[PDB]
């Protein structure tokens, strides 16, 4: 058909990669997984209900915080209902539900509709008692009133979907040779090649060449005999190709094919160049790069496939081998334990990953008892979603499909809510699937078409890994392709504002840059060029409106080209501010984006949003630390979308005006900053509170997951004394707590203080919950070193979370070690942040 050319060519610039292009591919995995998919996606288009899809109400299940009920001192909640310029407030209790409210407003004044939240794409609807609703919880949180428009249920009809038309021998493998086009570096030293037989970054198997001379083509032609039988095989197994001389190429062919074919024949594979342990590694896509990169030849010639009782002193072994946190290595003898005891292993839920990675993998027949074990799913099915076990199960470890389905299993029973949470770290562990079409992809494409703010969200995450990595552009892909292709029309529309937005803008942040060097001075004469270039775009190109990618709901508007600015940093950011397109909004205020070139934008996100896992992690204890994790999205190579808190100045900023010397530092410059911008001796003493509480979340959170030592540059606090770190892209300290805050905390040297001991107390209850989730935090972390970062130790740089998080200590050894660590800062004081200066001549 001839429309549906236009809409693949419409998909495709959404996407930034074209799905049916076929020039760097050698099975057809891509397209069957794009066949696949069709299936799961229509059965969720068909399932999903109209009017709650178009009007997403954001909700939960979880119980109101302690701390946000002492805020209803009275057991009702007023909300404020708008005509057009009119307005009335009606009381209202706590589980009332917007329906029970729609009526009692309508019975008192009475001389079909629904709640929609001034100035936003947000909808209070749906049988949820209002406590429930997100904007009320953070209308509560905020000490903001709940403003609501009176208007119509959005037309359904506008997410219309449209109509899509659709044996015994030993493995061996023939290393034929290398070949590269340029190679001149160093000299000469010997090159081989080493074949790997993997499964779940386990090595099954191992062989190498013979070294030989490294010029721009070598060769063997040599048949290396593995020890592994074909039949023993399992599904997921990878031929992993190495280049050595040392680590230099690497490039993985999966051996048994998306059909349980046995892959046959003759291959070039275009290899991966290492930079100078990582999902990267892991990959079954080919360089596309087919010029420069060097390539392997290879054949393949070679087909079908598809209890008693347990003893003391074992079951304390066996259970403590359990209770062990998942960065512990398994001995051989651990593993036989696990493993002879399976059965007994089996009634332990935590158990699993570690029993699991005692599997025997590359044995048929311990495979088939391995999936005989799996069919008694009684306790698994029946234990309640531990999202850190579940995530254990998803990682590098475990490439076997049936082992990862059953965590898939598991997540199902996530609420939106919680989806939202993970949402992020569950996509970069699709690097982990053997296969293109998985359990995993699925639920993300099911859940993404279910709810508009996790579609929304889930465009994005793919989007930004579809336009940085070449290692895996293809498989998200595809699963882009498969989300847009039942998202609706309207989301359709929205999406294609917010990239034609973001390439406008692209083309700025471009020319900008480079006008003036590396010289900090920002002239007029660059800002002149800028806001012309706005005023260009802005007749007849730039869209009327578009939804903010890192906050959905609201609606940016016109530039309001005299506030933009670039910014003073070395890279040279733009400064947006834009006018809302809501013309209820109670506000008059911009919305603030930077726009970013030139970074890892993605570690900012994956740091960001364990952030908000952590607040979540706290609110189940009933704790608010007052973080501020920005929204900030990675739109493309190097560069995107950050939000601009209101009214907040950084650190340096307010050290530097009074004075700013050469590494000088003044003690109390901030407190006095803080008064001068509170109008009430209340609000000053409200400031100093919510400073004490930021303060020590961003301490321990930092901690944690180590990124604690950083420049007052790059700290930042607002008007009202919310504390919160910037720019987490990628003598030392373990946390920034340094004179000028102690000040505000009314100490001072060696002495105490009411706030300062608060803040100690804040930061042992806060420190000790998250040791309470001790092993969904590592897990988190691990991952987000390895789908996140340069290279890494898969015994060093993720240790360093067990350590920091004191695992294996008691509540209060724990509590001493995080109170050394305020200390440490104490006696350092300026230090560390004089040290910055002072090595700018080193
Ligand atoms: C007045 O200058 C700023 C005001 C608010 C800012 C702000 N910067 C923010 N973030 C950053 O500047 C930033 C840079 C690179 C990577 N991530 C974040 N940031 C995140 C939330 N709010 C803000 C301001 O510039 C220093």
């Amino acid at each position: 058909s001839e429309e549906s050319q236009a809409f693949q060519r419409q998909l495709t610039a959404l996407i930034g990669y074209d799905v049916t292009d076929v020039s760097n591919v050698h099975d057809d995995e891509l397209e069957f997984t794009r066949r696949g998919l069709v299936t799961p996606r229509m059965a969720e288009v068909a399932s999903r209900d109209p009017k709650l899809y178009a009007m997403h109400p954001w909700v939960t299940s979880k119980p109101l915080p302690e701390y946000l009920w002492k805020k209803i001192a009275n057991n009702c909640i007023f909300i404020v209902i708008h005509r057009s310029t009119t307005s009335q407030t009606i009381k209202v209790s706590p589980d009332d539900t917007p329906g029970a409210i729609l009526q009692s407003f309508f019975t008192k004044m009475a001389k079909d509709f629904v709640l929609r939240v001034c100035g936003r794409d947000e909808y209070l609807v749906g049988e949820t008692p209002i406590k429930n609703f997100q904007w009320v919880r953070h209308c509560l949180k905020n000490g903001e009133e709940i403003h609501v428009v009176l208007d119509t249920p959005p037309d359904p009809a506008l997410d219309e979907v449209r109509k899509e038309e659709w044996c015994d021998r030993k493995f061996r493998v023939k290393i034929r040779g290398i070949d590269i086009p340029v190679l001149p570096r160093n000299t000469d030293l010997t090159v081989f090649v080493e074949a790997n037989i993997q499964h779940g970054q386990q090595v099954l198997c191992q062989r190498r060449t013979s070294p030989k001379p490294f010029t721009e083509e070598v060769l063997w032609n040599v048949w290396l005999e593995f020890s592994i039988k074909i039949k023993d095989l399992p599904k997921g197994a990878l031929l992993n190709l190495q280049i050595y001389c040392r680590l230099l190429y690497y490039v993985n062919l999966l051996l048994i094919d998306h059909r349980f074919l046995l892959r046959r024949g003759e291959y070039v594979l275009h290899m991966w160049q290492i930079s100078g342990f990582n999902a990267d590694k892991l990959t079954s896509a080919t360089n596309p790069d087919k010029e420069n990169s060097m390539s392997i030849s290879i054949l393949l010639d070679n087909h079908p496939i598809a209890r008693a009782e347990m003893p003391n002193q074992l079951r304390k072994q066996l259970e403590a081998i359990i209770a062990t946190d998942p960065l512990n290595p398994l001995t051989a003898e651990d593993k036989e334990l696990l493993w002879h005891f399976r059965y007994e292993s089996l009634k332990h839920p935590k158990a699993y990953p570690k029993l699991f990675s005692s599997v025997k993998w590359g044995q048929q027949e311990i495979v088939a008892k391995t999936y005989q074990l799996l069919a008694r799913r009684e306790v698994w099915d029946q234990s309640a979603l531990d999202v850190g076990l579940t995530m254990q199960l998803l990682d590098c470890n475990f490439s076997d499909e049936n082992v990862r389905a059953i965590a898939v299993q598991k997540l199902e029973s996530l609420e939106d809510d919680d989806v939202l949470h993970y949402l992020l770290q569950l996509v970069q562990a699709v690097k982990f699937e053997p296969y293109h079409d998985s359990a995993l992809a699925r639920f993300l494409l099911k859940r993404g078409l279910r709810n508009k703010r996790i579609g929304h969200f889930l465009f994005w995450f793919l989007r930004s890994e579809i336009a940085q990595s070449r290692h895996y552009q293809q498989r998200f892909a595809v699963i882009l392709e498969a989300y847009l292709r039942g998202c609706g029309t309207a989301m359709l529309h929205d999406f294609t504002q917010q990239v034609q937005v973001i390439e406008m803008l692209q083309k700025v942040t471009l020319d900008i840059k480079s006008l003036s060097a590396e010289k900090y001075d920002v002239s007029s004469q660059v800002i002149s060029q800028l806001k012309q270039k706005l005023e260009n775009l802005q007749n007849s190109q730039l869209p009327e409106s578009f939804r903010v990618p890192y906050d959905p709901g609201l609606k940016a508007g016109a530039l309001a080209i005299e506030k933009c600015k670039v910014m003073a940093s070395k890279k040279k950011p733009l400064w947006l501010e834009f006018k809302c397109a809501d013309p209820t909004a109670l506000s008059n205020e911009t919305i603030g984006i930077i726009f970013k070139h030139g970074d890892d934008l993605r570690q900012d996100m994956l740091i960001l949003q364990i952030l908000r896992i952590m607040e979540s992690i706290w609110e189940t204890e009933s704790l608010d630390l007052c973080l501020l994790p920005y929204g900030c999205i990675s739109t493309g190579d190097k560069i995107g979308m950050i939000e601009i808190v209101k009214d907040a100045t950084t650190i340096a900023k307010i050290q530097q005006s009074t004075v700013g010397n050469t590494g000088a530092f003044k003690d109390e410059v901030l407190n006095h900053w803080l008064k001068e911008k509170s109008p009430t001796e209340e609000k000053f003493q409200a400031a100093v509170e919510r400073f004490v509480y930021s303060c020590a979340g961003y301490c321990v959170a930092t901690f944690v997951l180590g990124i604690g030592d950083r420049h007052n540059d790059n700290i930042m606090i607002t008007e009202t004394g919310n504390l919160f770190h910037i720019d987490f892209g990628h003598e030392r300290v373990p946390f920034v707590l340094t004179p000028d805050f102690l000040f505000v905390m009314g100490t001072s040297g060696k002495k105490t203080s009411p706030h300062f001991q608060k803040f100690q107390d804040i930061c042992v209850k806060a420190y000790l919950a998250l040791r309470h989730h001790t092993n969904l935090l590592i897990i988190l972390f691990s991952m987000m070193l390895m789908t996140g970062m340069p290279q890494l130790t898969s015994k060093e740089d993720i240790e360093y979370i067990r350590d920091a998080l004191t695992v294996g200590k008691n509540e209060e050894d724990a509590k001493k070690y995080f109170l050394d660590q305020i200390e440490v800062c104490r006696d350092k004081g300026w230090t560390v942040q004089f040290n910055w200066f002072l090595h700018l001549v080193l």
